[PDB]
């Protein structure tokens, strides 16, 4: 009936007892004291122990295990630690009873990456962890970026389309039931998808502390309960701990990142984190313990006077339900009825609508039954709202926010901070941005755990390690491809068409692809390319050319505009066909390399081959022509050369992942050819552009993207005016990691470079998002 000697336990007396309340009669006495404050003063050094105080300053209090985390500096002439000079930690430095070190996580709420642009004139302690530890620039949050679905991200390494925790709010239509942050409801387990941290480490045998905390409990005690956790005997320890501060998300959102209010919470978390790293240093922790210091996403100037609304769109708004703000989602209280007239309605809108299928890649948001069809992407700076009287202000007329958050991921105003102190990180050590579906790894490699599988790519991180990294082994490569020779007569096909090799390896810079998969393919040669032609598919699952800087776009002249040529080294009974094209009114053709950049009038009759030809909506072919006329070309000028790997992808049932035969549902009218879903390119130059691309030593530079394959251009507000005005901004939207592309089609790329393996899994994580 009490919590005598039993506070904060790893009726309840446990940190989150209070929460839908729970403890025992004495909890606030026993385990919430506070008198004096949190440190030490001069004139209590010596003290003799008085029972209410929240920390102590009596000589007992280093054997008692409770001093304020300022004692040793106030009452016993020791520096703070933020005042002693970086010291390289090149073992842990832990009593001899640990078998690991621990691991704390400070997470703080709404940490915009520029906030470190402040200095030490406000954040003195945070400065000196990111300059004497391991950090990134910046670290990009998951979509969206909010709260729960980014520190639930973190937990899990998982994107929120797969651990269930997909907004702030959502409907889960099956449970039919809403989940908020307020509320009871979050705390009922069938929310929870994937394996969060302190679950794997749990099940592994690694004990954990409580990461959460019941509000009314101040950040200072929940410092002072991390650091008598640390004090705890070998087999009670936990090794792993967490801290949230709401900080600085609440000034962000009442005063907009750039107030002169900002500095306040900046000041208080600092403190914090001294406080943290002082009572480290006096329990002689502090080159033992590796220290994260992480945000969940940054902060965006948005005003009321910047609303949306879609009483301005649809007729009857009150038929329908809408999660609001930085993002929209819509059900019903015809979908693209909704959708035709939310499109491109306003000369500058700023919102766009999608049917979650059609949401760029990189985003991963489609596959969860809590994702509403109907999603609409906000521009930063903006928000949208149903009708007017849903933007609340002060009496004052004053706006109540002027920050938010939430916007697409790439948006940099939502970057957020990643710093990692301690004896398994690197010495003043700076790594590129990273994404933080990532970090679950590291956490893991921290704790000598075995992550639970999750959408990070283990041993892309490993630069950020000195010591126990994880070594990753390429996938064995599981269809092996032929190389057919002339094998059929011109005569022999059908196909209803009319028209009109090691040097090679000039276009294949970092071998072939690997076929991840069971299935039987070809290596085909020409002049200008090399693709692996799918006899199953019927096309190239990749197409891979080298347009070196002062290359020359010519034409399609006008005899071979509608020419196509049958292939002799690939079976009539496993080509494509015109008849099929001719057949379906809807469905045009293209190809993957581009006959607009030929080396020679000879060369160019190979780009009309059957072999390389795709099945390409009208509206798309004129992306798809502007790229590989206008872009390629650009680009090839702009990086000195470039390697280009084009090829389809199939997702019809949008979960990131290539499709299977059997999941395919849409093929070119009375034909087995399948209508890819989206088009790739992963576009490949040296990182030191005085070196050609095809010759190039060092580290390599990479931009890829996954176009969507639409039968119109309606996602493009600008298409009726010249292509120049908006096909690359919708390639830029649709921006990917080779390694999303990896996902989608089950290949494996850069299998043959000078660079290790963890470099070129960096290499596939990188996401250029302008
Ligand atoms: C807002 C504050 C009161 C803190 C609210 C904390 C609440 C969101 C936390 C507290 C308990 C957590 C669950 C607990 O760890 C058990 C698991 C098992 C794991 O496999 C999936 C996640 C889950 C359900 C945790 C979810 C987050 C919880 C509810
Ligand atoms: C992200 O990672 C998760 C976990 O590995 C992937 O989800 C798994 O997908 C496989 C294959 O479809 C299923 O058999 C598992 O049941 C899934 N597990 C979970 C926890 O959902 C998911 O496919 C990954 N996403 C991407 C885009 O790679
Ligand atoms: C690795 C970065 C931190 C991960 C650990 C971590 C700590 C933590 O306190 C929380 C985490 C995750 O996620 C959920 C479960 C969403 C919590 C929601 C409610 C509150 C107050 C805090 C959140
Ligand atoms: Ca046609
Ligand atoms: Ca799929
Ligand atoms: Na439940
Ligand atoms: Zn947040
Ligand atoms: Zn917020």
């Amino acid at each position: 009936g009490s919590c005598k000697g039993r506070c904060f336990e790893l009726c309840r007396c446990d940190n989150l007892c209070k929460s839908y309340s729970s403890c025992c009669h004495d909890f606030d006495e026993l385990c919430l004291k506070t008198a004096r404050g949190w440190e030490c003063t001069k004139d209590r050094c010596g003290e003799v122990r008085n029972e209410e105080n929240a920390c102590h300053c009596s000589e007992d209090c280093l054997s008692r295990g409770d001093c304020c985390t300022n004692y040793q500096v106030v009452c016993k002439g020791e520096s703070h630690w933020v005042d002693d000079d970086c010291e390289e930690i090149k073992v842990p430095e832990c009593p001899a009873g640990f078998v690991r070190p621990p691991l704390i996580i400070f997470s703080v709420d709404g940490f915009r990456a520029s906030y470190m642009k402040k200095g030490s004139k406000v954040m003195p302690n945070i400065e000196k962890l990111r300059s004497c530890g391991t950090h990134a620039p910046y670290m990009r949050p998951v979509y969206p970026t909010k709260t729960f679905p980014n520190l639930y991200t973190l937990a899990t390494g998982l994107y929120p389309e797969s651990h269930g925790i997909v907004g702030n709010s959502m409907y889960d239509p099956v449970f039919d039931a809403s989940f908020h942050l307020r509320g009871r409801e979050k705390f009922n387990h069938r929310w929870w998808g994937g394996q969060p941290l302190w679950i794997t480490a749990t099940k592994q045998g690694v004990r954990a502390g409580t990461f959460f905390w019941s509000v009314s409990i101040p950040h200072e005690r929940r410092i002072l309960t991390i650091l008598q956790w640390l004090s705890l005997p070998d087999n009670e320890r936990p090794s792993v701990y967490a801290f949230y501060s709401e900080q600085p998300d609440f000034s962000g959102h009442k005063y907009g990142p750039f107030g002169p209010e900002m500095t306040n919470p900046l000041r208080e978390i600092d403190k914090t984190v001294g406080q943290l790293m002082d009572g480290l240093k006096q329990l002689r922790l502090h080159r033992c313990v590796n220290v994260i210091f992480v945000g969940d996403h940054g902060m965006e100037d948005v005003t009321c006077d910047r609303t949306e609304f879609l009483s301005n769109y649809l007729t009857n708004v009150d038929d329908i339900t809408l999660v609001p703000g930085t993002l929209g989602r819509i059900r019903a209280k015809d979908p693209k009825t909704i959708i035709a007239a939310l499109t491109c309605k306003k000369p500058d809108q700023h919102f766009k609508p999608y049917m979650k299928q059609h949401l760029p890649k990189r985003l991963h948001y489609a596959n969860n039954r809590r994702i509403e069809d109907i999603h609409l992407l906000v521009d930063r700076r903006w928000h949208v709202a149903r009708k007017p009287l849903d933007v609340y202000k002060k009496p004052s007329g004053k706006c109540f926010f002027q920050g938010d958050h939430g916007f697409d991921n790439k948006v940099n105003s939502m970057q957020t901070v990643f710093v990692g102190y301690g004896p398994t990180f690197k010495y003043r050590t700076k790594v590129p941005p990273f994404e933080n579906i990532e970090l679950y790894n590291v956490m893991c490699d921290l704790l000598g755990l075995k992550p639970a599988p999750n959408n990070g790519t283990h041993g892309s991180l490993n630069h950020l390690l000195r010591t126990n990294t994880f070594r990753p082994t390429m996938p064995d490569e599981v269809s092996r491809p032929n190389y057919p020779g002339i094998m059929y007569l011109q005569s022999e096909f059908d196909l209803g068409c009319t028209c009109d090799g090691s040097t090679k390896e000039r276009h294949l810079l970092y071998g072939r692809p690997a076929v991840l998969y069971r299935t039987s393919y070809d290596i085909l040669y020409h002049t200008d390319f090399e693709s692996g032609y799918s006899e199953i598919f019927l096309m190239p699952l990749w197409t891979s050319y080298t347009i070196s800087k002062q290359a020359e776009v010519s034409s399609i002249p006008e005899h071979l505009t509608n020419c196509v040529r049958p292939d002799v080294r690939v079976s009539p009974g496993f080509s494509q066909n015109c008849l099929a094209y001719k057949n379906d009114k809807q469905m045009s053709y293209g190809f993957l390399f581009p006959p607009y950049l030929s080396s020679s009038p000879e060369a160019k009759y190979d780009a009309f081959l059957v072999t390389n030809m795709v099945p390409m909506y009208p509206a798309f072919k004129r992306v798809w022509a502007y790229f590989q006329r206008v872009l390629v070309k650009k680009y090839a000028s702009e990086r000195n050369g470039v390697n280009v790997i084009s090829g389809p992808i199939f997702d019809y049932n949008y979960d990131g992942l290539r499709d299977t035969e059997d999941e395919i549902k849409q093929y070119v009218e009375g034909s087995s050819i399948p209508v890819p879903t989206h088009y790739y390119s992963i576009i490949t130059s040296c990182l030191d552009f005085t070196q050609p691309a095809d010759k190039c030593d060092g580290p390599l530079s990479v931009s890829s993207f996954i176009l969507p394959h639409r039968p119109d251009n309606d996602e493009s507000c600008a298409s009726s005016e010249d292509e120049s005005k908006w096909v690359e901004e919708l390639m830029k939207m649709h921006t990917a990691r080779v390694r999303d592309i990896e996902h989608l089609t089950g290949l494996d790329f850069y299998r043959k470079t000078s660079r290790s393996y963890s470099e070129i899994l960096t290499l596939k994580t990188y996401l250029h998002t302008y």
